[PDB]
């Protein structure tokens, strides 16, 4: 399958994708301020994520440090990535189906757009200034929006038990983006796509 990621932020992203013990593609590349970036993922893919990472310094190794999704300071992501960040999330040729969804369980730090690039299905997003109107209790120092099971570490906010409920920090990410995951527990907007679609993937995509 096929995921183009575009950066229409007018700041600098570093792309990442993995699955969690694996990179997907190459698992990570600078994208400028309207670029493009075109990745191959495997049928079959299950759990796959893609997200931005902000402010990024890398050496000549690929070796650094990101502000937001940091993947233990690798430019080529093979391990998720530090939260807060919005993620895309994906299992593909699942039964004949794939399944796409954006979630804000591990906080918020670019706007971002999931969709198909191929019939049969529609895209979401979440777009909204979740940094901008952030709770103080949840507003991460080195940038973005923190999720509060981040933050607290509760069995509540992060749902450990399987028994949780929305709390009034999951509202909030659910009130700014009603089409996104805010919780562990959130009832699903995950979107049902034909198996082998393919993909775009925009960050700040108005």
């Amino acid at each position: 399958a096929t995921f183009e990621i575009v950066n229409r932020c007018s700041y600098t992203v570093w792309a990442a994708a993995s699955k969690g013990d694996a990179a997907l593609d190459a698992g990570g590349r600078q994208l400028n301020s309207g670029e493009s970036w075109t990745i191959n993922v495997e049928p079959g893919t299950n759990g796959g994520k893609i997200w931005a990472r902000t402010d990024c310094y890398f050496d000549d190794s690929g070796s650094g440090i990101c502000k937001t999704g940091d993947c233990g300071g690798l430019l080529r992501c093979k391990r998720f990535g530090r939260p807060p960040t919005t993620l895309a999330e994906f299992s593909l040729n699942q039964y004949g189906k794939d399944y796409i969804d954006i979630s804000n369980i591990k906080g918020f730090n670019v706007p971002m757009n999931f969709s198909p690039t191929t019939r049969g299905c529609r895209g979401v997003r979440c777009a909204a200034d979740i940094v901008g109107q952030c709770p103080a209790k949840l507003k991460a120092p080195g940038g973005g929006c923190n999720d509060a099971c981040t933050v607290f570490q509760t069995s509540e906010y992060c749902c450990t038990t399987g028994k949780c409920g929305p709390t009034e920090y999951s509202r909030f990410f659910k009130r700014l983006c009603p089409d996104a995951f805010s919780y562990v527990l959130d009832k699903p907007t995950t979107v049902t796509c034909p198996g082998s679609s393919n993909y775009r993937v925009t960050f700040c995509p108005t």
